[PDB]
């Protein structure tokens, strides 16, 4: 059996705002927490539902299990840019989130891109602006100043600093705030205001950061009530010649087992300079092993890996067919990692690590039993009676349509045995966000539309083991 | 006055090997030390005189300001790939050399490029190999193994690690390298030689380092009689999407004024993976505070610069003039650093520094009262009797022919005025080094061809200024 869809995240109707304003709603995260409570992510796309805009991270909270649900709990929302002349491109960008809770902190953290003012993704530089400095083994995000060149820096209290290191006060950014964080950012003379340094057009202040794709994190030690300012994570894991790099939305694991339990993976992925979103889009993980204090890139499972006989790198990539872009990530009862990736293969493409995903072996493992229409999807392991199991969900189309949801054994070594393929929406279907339930039930929430939605309405659904199996 | 023509390093005829079989010298490179002595530095190209083969570093030195010269001390020289296919591309190569002396050490420097088996610079892969991998960082060079995958690592005594970081204790490389430094890179396992990590082709070993450029030094502290065993300094400059890292070859600086003093100055040019040698190349320079010991990378020229409407940085760059290549550096006595690149204007082009040799003004100078051929140059500051005055030399064209020599007079703003621009050799005419030899007397070592000669025979002229004056 399956439940009716209980509709978590309702988007407009006909091109039009719903209730609250807002067009669109997009990219599904689903966490289910220690405390038993189910946490709802997902992008707040306002006008329009482009991949840029005014968009906020927000969270809904289940604790009857996905029956009803709380307030939308805006994570973050960047005030937009008041004197940009095209409002649905003119705010800085919060986009795709990443979920996972730590087990033994208890503490739950939401990873997402962040781009300033413009087009987050298809409105990249061509060229590189440095986005971070290390002074003295410490380092600070860059500002340009306007009609000037040269470095300056944000330090201390958000002061800003010049190029010469010299504390030119009046100058303070902030970044402990304050309301909902749409004040962060914003730059102050004196007491007054100015205006904010992810403005890109109009700008009523001097000073802007660099034109980059960033990473930032934010954190909750309530169950997902309250959250923190964002952390800006960027300058840990980002290498100097990335473009791009942004995570591969849904939700992210914690290690259970090996050497390397506890491990904290989230799927990200990255774009370079030579050809960016047209042959480079590479999948990987970053992880922390300090329980979310620090994090660290592992290897892309595109470097040093062999494509028609010729080696390739992430960082210098030119192949269409190559890319591996979102992905999602599990961990075996034998230690080993598979990440599934989204390709251009019409296949479902595999990658597996054996130093917990630091690192990639030589072959990606394709499955024709599986189809991928170049969407995301997700994937969980789970245990039932025995061993092992892994359940997948992705559109089964042609075109992101007929939502699936597939079933594996897990084998050897560590192979895969696709036993059933279940539909669980017919219709428009994307991205989604599989969790286990407890009991024998599983829960989800996918993208669909219906009767004129706009695109996309997140929606909820329970099943249990023999909606899987028969 | 002008002293007639006196060859150090003399190259062959008609393409006939001179009396030691040494086809080709290539590369002027003259310093003057603390003692008085003079060092000349070439390529000694035996094979050919393309930029590549079977090249030796090398100096020759006089105690008598350049009257008589001492014999040939070998710097490096890497042993030749016997089993490579073709001897004229068949040997990992050194080729190009910054000289440079620390007034409080007397430590004499010899950085210069290195490549293994190939090309170099017209033979780099495409794709990107990793050179080098932090662990309890701790960097270490790699090593990659015929048929696999993984990092495998070059750590204490030269012992090869597998990538898991078991010791293969079997497996290691000369470190400590000790003949004419002909043996680095010998690959062991035990006591049984089986080849050499620099070798690319028909291979005899399991091993090689990654195909890239690579930057090394060395140092000798006895006037130049003695050299010790090539460093490597590649990661403590080169960043990750650096493609090509070489010197501006010729003769370095040490600052002598300003907050800055006693930070030796190395010219140098990088290429990036988007246009290569088609668009890229990035003056800059790599500079020491500490005699030597630990090297830090400047930005690029063309870092951050307004050209054509757009601001461009060395990373990401694809503009074929806008390139700036091998430079000399001066430091005026205002505090200025001034930077002398080889371009594709016609022009001279001149850059600023005013923290050192780290950021560079806005704006390049062109200078069209000093033609450019895109061929080296080189100029030292001079005090004569009064204010401030530059010595360039170079090309004078059409093509690479007529040595020319150009006095400028620096302003106190600190601009330059030229004077007067005068022929110092006939014929064709190349690469050339300056220095100052005391008493209002000056040195060039430079290169030039004439009897059929292979090019290039790299000869010594000794003079003042009346030559520069009247
Ligand atoms: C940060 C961002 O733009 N992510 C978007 C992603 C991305 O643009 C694409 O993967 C580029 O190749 O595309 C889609 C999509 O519905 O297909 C949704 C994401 O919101
Ligand atoms: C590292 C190296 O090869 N240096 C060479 C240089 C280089 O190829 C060029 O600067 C690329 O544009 O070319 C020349 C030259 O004929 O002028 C001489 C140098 O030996
Ligand atoms: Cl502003």
């Amino acid at each position: 059996a399956l439940t009716e869809k209980t509709d978590i995240f309702e988007s407009g109707r006909n091109g039009k705002p719903n209730k609250d304003g807002i067009k669109s709603y997009r990219i599904p995260a689903l966490l289910k927490t220690d405390k038993g409570t189910l946490i709802a992510g997902a992008d707040e796309r306002r006008l329009h539902s482009s991949d840029w805009g005014d968009i906020g991270m927000v969270i809904r909270r289940s604790e009857d299990n996905g029956k009803t649900w709380g307030d939308r709990v805006t994570i973050t929302n960047l005030r937009d840019n008041p004197k940009a002349s095209d409002p649905s491109i003119g705010s800085p960008v919060n986009i795709d989130m990443v979920l996972v809770q730590d087990p033994e902190t208890k503490r739950i953290f939401s990873i997402y891109d962040m781009f300033p003012e413009g087009k987050g993704i298809f409105g990249m530089s061509s060229q590189k602006e440095e986005a971070y400095k290390k002074i003295d083994g410490k380092t600070y995000q860059i500002l340009y100043r306007e009609g000037e060149k040269g470095a300056y820096t944000i330090r201390e209290n958000g002061t800003v600093y010049t190029p010469d290191g010299k504390a030119t006060d009046y100058r303070v950014v902030v970044d402990p705030v304050k309301p909902a964080y749409s004040d962060k950012g914003d730059l102050y003379k004196g007491n007054q205001l100015l205006g904010n340094i992810y403005f890109t057009t109009n700008k009523t202040s001097p000073f802007r950061i660099a034109k980059d794709s960033y990473l930032w994190m934010s954190y909750s030690d309530d169950d997902g009530k309250t959250w923190s300012a964002p952390q800006d994570i960027t300058p840990m894991v980002k290498a100097d010649w990335m473009k791009f790099l942004g995570v591969g939305p849904g939700t992210g694991i914690v290690l259970r087992n090996g050497p390397h339990k506890g491990r904290i993976l989230i799927p990200v992925y990255t774009t370079n300079n030579v050809s960016h979103l047209n042959g480079s889009q590479s999948s990987r993980i970053i992880y922390s092993d300090d329980h979310g204090k620090t994090w660290h890139a592992g290897e892309a499972v595109n470097d040093n890996r062999q494509v028609d006989g010729q080696k390739i790198h992430s960082s210098t990539m030119n192949n269409r067919r190559a890319q591996n872009t979102e992905s999602t990530v599990v961990q075996l009862n034998n230690g080993d990692v598979k990440l599934f990736m989204r390709g251009l293969t019409g296949d479902l493409q595999v990658a597996t690590s054996k130093d917990g995903g630091v690192t990639w072996e030589k072959d990606i493992k394709r499955y024709p039993q599986v189809k991928d229409v170049y969407v995301q999807m997700s994937a969980i392991h789970t245990m039932h009676e025995g061993k092992e199991y892994i359940i997948l969900s992705n559109a089964g189309g042609p075109k992101r349509e007929n939502g699936m949801v597939h079933l594996a054994r897990v084998e050897e070594n560590g192979e895969l045995t696709w036993l059933k393929h279940n539909p669980i929406q017919k219709g428009e279907f994307a991205y989604n966000s599989l969790q286990e339930l407890g009991n024998g039930e599983y829960g989800i929430l996918y993208e669909h539309t219906e009767k004129g939605q706009n695109a996309y309405t997140l929606s909820f659904r329970k099943f249990n083991w023999d909606f899987l199996s028969k």
